[PDB]
DNA sequence: CCAAATAATAGTTTTTAGTTTATTGGG
């Protein structure tokens, strides 16, 4: 499903029926596995941007309800060390729910 | 490739020695 949603808009410009359920299931599994949710969100943005919203109208009533998820809850001294801690690096990025 | 404990150099404000001036008396 990650691959399917990863398809460009050009190919998916026909048979939105194929891609809808996979998108919904991706958004469902996002509550557990974030990266699939992120990439599916990216694909959904792309489709919204590059496809006429009229053809998505029949199932905006479907996509949005499954997005109810993810919205449910809510050394270092003043001494001048040149702050080699800061000078070290920035740590590699991971993904999070908040973003 | 950071990992801590230890003397040096130089941030003061001190005197002193090259300074520069208005009165000197020469066609």
């Amino acid at each position: 499903l990650t691959f399917l949603l990863s398809l460009p808009h050009n190919i998916i410009e026909l048979d939105v029926r194929a891609y809808v359920p996979a998108l919904q299931m991706a958004f469902k599994l996002g509550l557990s596995y974030t990266p699939l949710a992120e990439v599916g969100l990216n694909a959904l943005e792309e489709w919204s941007i590059y496809i006429d919203r009229h053809v998505m109208q029949p199932y905006y009533k479907d996509i949005l309800p499954c997005l109810d998820g993810y919205l449910k809850t809510s050394f270092n001294k003043v001494v001048l060390k040149h702050l080699k801690k800061t000078k070290n690096l920035s740590s590699n990025e991971a993904i999070s729910l908040e973003e």
